[PDB]
This record gives C-alpha cells, structure tokens and sequence, in this order.
C-alpha cells in the first residue's frame, strides 16, 4: 500500500424525499368586530405555509407545495343576542382584491362554497386546489408574483355590523404535498394594522407653538385627538408598545428641518417609539433613517444630526414643521428595527403578546 | 365539475382605414386576455383561469386589387416581450413563428397554434404585475406599406376555450385615459406668482404659447367633453406649498380636478389632493384648503401658495376617479365621458 | 421541423476565482441558471421563446494545491428567487438541500443537476413586472467552507443540453444596472454648509470620514470603471432640492447624477440632476443654469441658490446607465463605453 | 395516518479547526434528539414520538496525509451513560459496539443501528427528566491525539426517521448560556458592608482581584455584549437581607439583572428577584425595594441590606428571562444577544 | 379515549373556547396567550363559543 | 493532429491551464483574461491542473491547404491555415511548472 | 479519489513512416 499526498472525503450528495402531510392550525383569530362597517373585511388572509404554525414549520424544509386540500373553520365567540352576519369564503386566486365591502358580499358570494350566516352560527368551506404546484415562499429576489407562492385568499366580510362583542376565529384544516428540499431562514414578521375601525391614529403639524405635534395621536372618529397612552396603543393595535417599537409607514410624511442659516427636509418613513422624560415614560413619533447614527430615530430637530461637505458632524436644527397625516384600520404598518431590517416572528411574537 | 368549454367569435378590432396608417406603425397590437372579445369576455369574467384551446384571426380587408401595399401578421407567444416600434417592427415581428404578408386586398384567416397552460384571466390587482401568467401573447397587424387607396380592414377572432376555477368580476376596477392628440400638451406653472393663472391646468399647443384649458379644447385633446364633476388621479404627484401667518404645510398635488368658476357659468381645471378635513378630493387654493389643528379644529390658515412646474404629453395615463378618490369604473365612464366607440380597448 | 429544436453544449459559466480571499461561509459561485449565462446557449436562445433544460452538468474546477488543507460545499438550490444566509450558517442550510457536497479544494467534480421538465421563458421579461420565477429553474452554489491556506483558483463549466421551443428573434433590448464594486466606501451629497463650493456634488466619503471629489480614478475604484463627460445615471431614490431666486422657488427631485464639464471642459465632476422640461434633457440642478418656464411660455434662470439635502450611497444602492433622457442604454453599449475588468458572470 | 416517513442529511457540527484540541477532549459529543438537524428538527417541532430508521454520520477532516494524529469515534446506544471525562473517554468509546479510529486525514461514514423503539422529540417539560425516552444515545468524536496541523472537521448526518403523533412546538422554552472563557469567575460579595461596590456582580480573573463587571468584560466571560434588558435565573439563590426602623425582611436573589446608572451613560449588574409591587424583577436595592403592608400600602422603609458572598463558575448555566421571569427563547435570544454562529448547540 | 366538553352558560354569553388532547404527558403549553394555536395544532383540537 | 501539452511539475502546484482548437484562420481570439471563456467555448476544451499534462486530438477539417502563404494578391489566411492551437493561464502557477 | 506527488506525462513514443 501506497501513501497519498491527501484522500478526499467521499463525495455523497444529500438526498431527501417529498411527503404529504396532514394536520391543522389556527389561521387567524380577532377580537370585537362591532365596530367594523357593512362590507368590511375583518378577514382576508392570503394563504401560504406562513400562516399556520405547524404547516409552516415543515413547510421551512421544502421548496414547493401542493395544496390537495383545504377546510375553512369559521366561528364566532358573539352570543346568540348578537344581531348582523358575515359571508365568508375562498377566493381562487391572490392577486384579486375585493369590491369595496358595501358591494364585496356578492362578489364573494358568486365564488365557490361561499356562505352566508349569522354571526351566531359558524360555517365550514371545503377547498379543493388540484395539479397546482406551487412555491412555498415569497420571492426574496425578482418581483412579487403573488400567484406563484399563494393558490387564493380566504375572506369574511362583515354582511350585518354585529349589534354586540363579536370575536372571530378561522381555523384551517389542511393537507398538502411537499417538495425539493431546501431550509429556509425563520419568517420576517408581516404588516400590522389596527384591531378596531372606530379609531384613527394622527399627526398633527400646524399649530407650531405646540408640544405635541410631532407626536403620533389616537383620534376617536368623533371627537378630539389624545395622547398614545400604551393602553390605547394596545386598543387599537391588539398589544403593548415597548421601547423599541419602530414600524414602516405606508407613506411617508414630508417634514422640515430649519434655524437660522439652515434648511434641510426629511421623508419621514417611519413611526419609532422614544422615551418621554428621562427614561420612565414612552412616546410615539415621526422617524427616519439618520445617517449620523445609522439608525431610525424621531425627529426632534434639536436632536436631528447630519454630516456637513467636512464630514463632521451638527445639530444645527432648532425648528420643524411636520405635515398632517392619519392612519386607519386599512393601513399597513411593517415592523422592523431601528436598523430598518424586518424583525423575524418568533422575535416579535416575544415582545408583542397579543392582549 | 365547474369549469366548461367555450365556443364563440367576436371582432377584435373594428373597422378602420389603413390608408392613414403609416408605414410602420400597426393597425392592430393587442395582448390577449378574455376582456377583449365581448361573448368570450363576459363569461370569462365569472371564471378564475382559462386554457385556449384554438385561436384563429380573421383579417379582413374590403378592398380591390387596385389598392397598392400589403400587411404583415403574426403572433408573438410571450406576454412580456415587446415589438420594437419604429418600421423595424415588422421585420422582428415576421421572424416569428406565425407569419402573413399580403397584400391589402388579399384577406386572410392565421391559425394561432397556443402553448396549453391555464393562464389567470385577469391581471393582478394585489402584488406585482407578472404578465406572462395571464396573457399568451400579443397580436399584430402591421402596416408593411401604406395602401394606396382608402381599405378598411376589420379582425375577427374565432375562439374556444376552456374556463375554470369560478369567481365574478366587473368589466373594470378603473380605466386609464390618455390624450387624443399628439401636437399639445397640458401644463402647470407656478412660476410667476403673482398670476391668478397659477396652479390652473393649461394646454399648449407645443410650439405655441400655453392657455387656458377650455370645454372646447379638453375636448380635442381627451377626445370628451369635460364637465362638474370631472376628476382624474395624475401619474406623478405635484409638489405644493402653502403658507400664511405661523403657519406653513406641504401638499401632494395627487390630483387635476374640475371647479366651477364665476357663479358656476363656466369650469376650469386645477392641481388637487384629498382634503383630510372634507374627505373629498379639493382644488387646493390657499383661502379654501382647510385642516385640523392639533386640538381637532379645523382652520383655513392658508393665503399664498407655490404651484411646481410641470408637464404632461399624449404619454400620460390619467385616471378618473370620483371625488373621495373611487376609481371609477369603465363601462360607467364611457356613459359619463363617452368618445368615439371605437372596439380594441 | 422549426419552431423547436435539441441543442447540446459546454461553455463556460463562471470565470476564475481564488477562494483564499473569501470569508468562510460565503459563495465564490452563485449563479442563477438563464440561458444567457453561458455564450452559445444564450446566443441561439434568444431565438426562442421557452426553453426547458433536460440536463445539466456543472463542471467545477478546483485546482487548489494537494497540500492546502480544507473544503468546498456546493449545491443546486431550486428556486430562482431564493437568496442563501450571509453567513457561516449558509453552508449548512446549503447541506441541507438535496444533492449538496463537499469535496477538498484540490477535488474537481463534475455536478450533475436533475432540473424539473417544466418549460422555462429564455429571457427577463421586457414589460412587465421581473418574476425572475418564470425563466429561472434555479441558482448553482459554490460556498467556501473552510477558507483555503494558500491560493486556490476555481471556474466552473457547464454541459448543457435543452430544447428550444416557440421560435422568435429578442432585439435584445436589455439594459444595465451599476451597484459599486468596492464596499470600504460610500458617495454622498451634502447640503451643509450653505456657503460651500461642493453643495450638491457627488464626493467619495470612505470609512475615513473626510469627503473627496473624484479624481476620477477615485469613481474608477467604487464602480469599477472610468467615467466620461457623457456619463449619468438614475438614482434608486429622488433627492429633494430647493431653488430659489429674487422672489421665486421650486422644488425639484434630483433623479439623475450626471457628469459635467468643469471650468473649460479640461475637467469633469459630478452633480445632482433632473430632467429639464425646457431643454429636454437631464441637466445638473444649478440655480443659474436651471431654466423653466413661466405662464406666458417663456424660458427664465432666475434661481440664485439652492438648497440640496443631504444623501449617501451605498454598495447596495442600484444605479442605472441611461443616456440624457434617461434613454436606457444597452448592455454591449455600456459595456464598450464604459468596461469593467472582464469576469463571468457579470 | 397522521404519520410520515422523512429522508434528509443535515450538517451536525460546522468546520473547526481540530488541531487547537488537546487530546482527549471531544470535537464532538451530541446526544441524538431531532432538534440538532436543522431540516430534520424543523419538521420533527411537528410531531410528538419518532423512530429513527438509519442513521449515518459523515465526519470529514479536509487535511492532507502530512497531519500526523487520528481520531476516534462511535455511538453510545443510552441516552443516560457519560463517557469519563478525561483521555480515559477514547478506550472507553472504543469499547462500544460502532468504533472508528482514522488518522486526521481521513475522512469516513460511520453507519449505527438504532434500536427501533419510538422516542418523544423533546425532552419532558413536566415530571422528572428520564432522559432514555427522548434520546437513542450520543455520537462523539474524540481526539486520539491532537493533529500536527491545521486540520478543519465537519460532521453530517445522513437520516431517515418516522414521525407520529401530531403536536406542534416552538424551537425552545428557553436557552441555558454558560460563560466561554474558564480562567474566571463572577461574584458577589456583601463582606464590607459599608462598600458600595456589594451586591453588584464583579468579574474575578481567579488570582487576580475582582472588578466591576463591564461590557466590554462581560463580553470576553459571556461571548455577547449586554444591554439595558439583560437578565438572567441564577442556579442557586443567594440570600439577602434588608433592614430599617422596626422593619427586617429576608429576600432571595433569584436573578442577576442589570440596570442603569449615573443618567444612564452606564450600566452595571447586581443580584435580583421579582417585585410583588411591581411585578417585576429588580435590582434588590434597599431604598428602592418595594413592599406591602398588611394594609395593602406599598412602602419602601428599608434601608441597609446585606448581600451574602457567592461565586460562579464556567460550570454555571445562566438561564435568560425578560423582566416579568418570562425565560426569553433560543431563536430570540440569539437574536437580542448574538454570539459567533457555530452549530452544535 | 372520547371526551365530551359542556359548558353551563346561557346562549348569552359571549366568548369561547378551544378543547384538545396533547399527547404527551409532559408538555406543557404556552402561557394562553399563545396556547390555543398550540393546542389547536394537536390533532382532533376544536374551537367554540 | 495530437498536440501533447507537458507540465513536468508536482501536485504542489496549484492553478490550471486550458487548451483547445478554433478551427478557423481568420478567428481571433480576444486578448484579455476573455480569451479563456472564448476558447473555451470552441469543441476541443480541456482544463487541468498544471500537475496534469494531456494529449489532445484535433478533428480537422479533410480540405487540402496551401502550405505557405500567399507571397501574391491578398492574404486569404484560410487557404493555408485550418486554425490555431491556444493553451491559456487560466490561473498562474504558484511555483516553477515548465 | 487519491492525489499523488505527482503524475507523469504519458509516455509516447515518437513515430514516424518512411517513404517513397
Ligand atoms: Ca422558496
Ligand atoms: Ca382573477
Ligand atoms: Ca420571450
Ligand atoms: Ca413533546
Ligand atoms: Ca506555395
């Protein structure tokens, strides 16, 4: 025998197997539909591995999915004192988007195994997605074709605004085949919005002289605006703020930087939360980037840095103007750290206990 | 179990003279989807995705053999690609698969073998456009040579498909409108402030001097008669400045807007948003453009305003909406707004 | 017949790259499968529609020395969209996917990949939105899992073989995108102070803090080639600037950096521009020579300052070629007029 | 009918480097339980028993025949047996059933037949921990003797399972984080009382004196940087006593935490417990510990305190919590606190 | 094993709740919060008012 | 035609080489690091380490050339010549290979 | 596979015809 400079570990390939799997999760769950309005949606989830716990956490160690079945469980926590009702069912395709509610119910209404019903009693819909193979993943490169990795959504729409406490639950029940194995990173945390249609969120910039008006509010529809309080923030958002909540605005909101000599405006992208006097309260404001620090913070103009053509750095703001702005229900903030990177679930789940 | 399959024929373009074609430019490049054939249409519109099992187009042109000139056809099988457009289209265009020429007076019936995928029936609303999944291709009749006399020329589409997966849609969401004309343009200044001409949409004449955007012009330049309630989303958002006495605010002109002038005799044309406070889509004048302060109230603290430059060409697509910002739909607007009924599109 | 056709090949996908200057855990190969990947297949695949691959191998050359101690991990990921950990912790994500090795630096193999018999399109759709999904089967791997001693050159060749379906001819009418080559340093416009000379130039700030004009062998080190009088480029986000004049102001997006002639034309720098409505064209943003017209239709420059806000770029940031108009120039043009040091895959 | 059959392979341990071993000690020693294998683990979370058909472990040593020294490795089928704890683990490995040894540079595949009884996947989150029904028995891979160069070790594991029983689970309750230097230690003295350095936890290199516990210290001890939040159930509690005017209470510090200081420039760590006032663990410092009275009334009436002398060790096992005791999870925590990847645990 | 879950409570309360059998006498659940998508991922799991 | 390319050097070195044949007198081959990937592309394409020396067989065209070139009229190099034989550096030897 | 030392370029014999 004969001695080598070096024997090479030998070459074997990974190989793994698609399977077809069973089971069932709690897709969505609400609390109080009441104040939603006729032709409101207060369910509309795009179907996708993410969604359900179980189904996604296998779901991670495939590359594509084929949805054989699917069964839709609606109930309604509502007692059988509550008047009104819902249309619930599936459509079979992403990309659609509803009519606008007042005019949606018979849209969905034409869409197979869609049914009608008091809040009070429940409806279950059977879908069938046969020869469809699908990604099990949102593109993170390329565009975002919807209908490659989503096979339909599911709806329930407000048909009768419920006379009293009407809480929503769907359940999913599915079964699905599995294939080419690959492992994904955990799921970036998805687009929030509010937990209830009788409230907006606001900023006021007008009257300058003010102390609040860079300041996130929360305007009851009727009456005057009042302060972020973290219990209000739980009643329209469904959890606790802590001091590193920063969210991604749908739009951003112009605002202006100003003294003497120095002008400067600024996209405000963002909704961070700071603290309000020395380190024991919290408060929410209009944010960016700042590339002086590379991180989102609010924009408090004495507090605002920037680089001059020296590469040094200034706080030369001493006066600001934010435009108006309000939020809603339909609105779509994304999560994300002070780094604007998207914060993965399982992170947020931890600091944001739902209730 | 739901789905079904589809015979029928329907015209795909109507009548047309291709005697004021010129050479180069096509009479006909049509992507198909359902939406285009009335019958095929309005059934597919209560279905979710669709196979074509055959396609044969009917070109027809009435004309003697005295017309000078011919036609080049074809089919491009992608829906994302995009013929060049100048005179160099037809020789792309021919190197592909399917691929006529004939002369004016000579009709024809082209045969359109389609790759058997199911394709959605209609383009996404929600996520990213990805045109291939609903769309099988562009249909095209080019102008190899212009006719010599005047040939009206037609196309018919012989169709059977198969549908499946059942939904119900409107003929529209919304519906893009661009100009009519080539030589104009709409125009916003703010330049000299002083000017009580400011902010008002204008049209120009592109070589001529800008004036005021009359019912008489919007017509030749939209192809309709404008009127009240005439509201458009514009493609690219208008910058705005309001100021007054401690108080300054920015606004996105998202939109140009009719209003009536003089005691409601006459209408002009104006920059627009959203109006927080009213909730309704306003010509953003300083005097009359309200807001909430931070107790809620609302003031009008406004009394001068900066209008930006800008520019529109028969390359912009506005959109109409109603007031509240309800893009309004199209079967509703050709009987608001109606042009000339012409079919493709 | 036409309209379809079984054509065979080997070219080369990936040129040589030495492994021993690459952190562990990162890919020296990562290429996404098109047809235009490889000279031949891509040549003759634009002359048809859809494609499907029936097999293909890839050929990695590892011809690091029998010595230098350590290994390679590659694999097929399937799915074209996907984007593999930056990390230590890709490679055994990578592992994980079926038919993903290792082997020693100095090991060759030739990779066989089992591609799904779906029909591909052969090229990024021109209108539309990208859904890189439709004409990409996958990406090909190659991470370095133990950072190599010593100098360790790796290419990587193709065989191919397909069918080409549905018969058309692409112009092509492709375009390019820049991003910078180095990531030690960013480029950035300042505002601050009001006073300054460079108020809306383009200045290289590395990780040494000071900013620098570009000399421009200095824009030769961040974007890997030498720039020109005729150069511009669209930016991923506007920048707002502020003219302002005798009684006069505008806001203008600066959409565009553009190269321009400096004192005499024996010099370039670069500025913040936007389309100009009046000349129809993409101009720098400079109060003076910023033209516009007024009610009556004629043409002024009346801004005397103007009011740049501050921006930076980044490596990530993605530039775009376009010539004035921001008329989008083609790849062989861009890639003649401005050449970057030849390496496969661009 | 719930239940599957799932192939894979999964890297086990990422590349090191074994030449910076002492002989004796393992590269590897890992009990088999599905939440090592990525792929495997992710799919296991969703079923409660398993049954492991085949099992087998790819050990590579990428180094060329010049490394002189081997290695040793093999399966030891029960979950609860301990390999010595010395070079004596090397004949005693070696005297089970599945036993390699290899010079450094060559590479193997070591098949294990698995006694095909189903396993839970997770360890018991209640009642005592009979470690033997989650666990076939560990894989180790030792160092005969330490290679003579640079030799970089990996290890895959090829598996086949079946699972049954459908449940689901998160990635993990809770993370154990022990320190990952061992020539120090952390303390806490109260001895001098009238010191205000007592009850802060010190970091001691084990000759030399002890110092304030700082970032940049707590870094090289714990391989991650602390923060504002940073808190952690201590192992053993260590007593406390706090006392005032005709007041005395007896305290545990059941948790290290940290806590701000000097405006918050600073922070520093001091031993904890949870607040019945606040519902919160703190810093257990006499003037600013809450308490009731029958009354109900919260007062704070202490005012000297005395922190009994402890010590902790690289054999500790912190275990992480919110504020609230919440025991903060795996994924999160490396997440919050992030050290170098490796993958073994 | 077949369990049968009543509740007493009128048909005018509101709220409701999700029954379910975990197999494995160790586990324990989440805190509520975030039990009853656990529970519900157990097969045979269903939720009512 | 087998041309015999002989690397008389040990494993130690590290790098390779790629050869092949363009079978064409006219064709030239771009002269940067490009002209690898081009050659490459032709029929005949080796790679291999430096260490490993080949021999490499060449279908030629059965045309009958001109032997020399024309010493008249035009250069029409394809007359006299079927193509030329490259080996590249791909990657340069890290010690002594002749 | 094994890597050597080295491997030797393959022995060949140079041969020709002789003619007329
Ligand atoms: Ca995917
Ligand atoms: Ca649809
Ligand atoms: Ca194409
Ligand atoms: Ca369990
Ligand atoms: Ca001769």
């Amino acid at each position: 025998s004969v001695a080598p400079v070096a024997k090479a570990n030998a070459l074997r390939t990974t190989s793994s197997n698609s399977i077809l799997l069973k089971g069932c999760d709690r897709i969505v769950t609400v609390v109080d539909a009441s104040t939603y309005d006729a032709g409101s949606a207060i369910v509309s989830i795009p179907i996708t591995p993410d969604i359900a716990y179980r189904l996604g956490s296998t779901a991670r160690t495939f590359q594509r999915i084929k949805y054989r079945s699917l069964k839709f469980r609606v109930n309604a926590q509502c007692a059988t004192t509550t008047a009104g009702g819902y249309v619930a069912g599936f459509v079979k395709d992403a990309a659609d988007v509803l009519p606008t509610g007042t005019a949606s119910i018979p849209y969905l209404m034409s869409n197979t195994g869609s049914f009608t019903q008091p809040w009070w009693k429940s409806t279950v819909h059977n879908v069938k997605i046969p020869q469809k193979l699908f990604y099990t993943e949102a593109p993170t490169r390329g565009a975002d074709a919807v209908r490659e990795y989503c096979p339909g959504q599911f709806h329930v729409l407000v048909d009768s605004k419920p006379s009293q406490i009407c809480p929503v639950t769907v359940d999913l029940e599915w079964v699905v085949e599995l294939h080419d194995a690959t492992f994904r990173k955990e799921s970036d945390q998805t687009a929030i919005s509010a937990i209830v249609a009788d409230h907006t969120l606001n900023v006021y910039g007008l009257p300058a002289t003010s102390n609040r008006v860079g300041h996130i509010l929360i305007s009851p529809i009727g009456q005057t605006p009042k302060d972020l309080t973290p219990t209000r923030f739980a009643t329209f958002f469904g959890f606790l703020p802590d001091d590193k909540f920063c969210v991604r605005i749908p739009t951003p909101v112009d605002v202006v930087l100003t003294g003497d000599n120095v002008y400067q405006s600024v996209e405000a992208t963002h909704i961070r939360a700071y603290l309000v006097n020395g380190g024991l309260g919290i408060d929410f404001h209009l944010a960016a980037y700042n590339d002086t620090t590379h991180t989102i913070q609010p924009i408090i103009p004495t507090l605002w840095n920037v680089y001059d053509v020296t590469g040094a750095v200034t706080a030369p703001f001493t006066s600001a103007i934010y435009d108006n702005h309000v939020w809603t229900h339909k609105d779509k903030f994304v999560p994300v750290s002070f780094q604007d990177e998207p914060i993965p679930g399982t992170v947020f789940d931890y600091l944001y206990p739902r209730s």
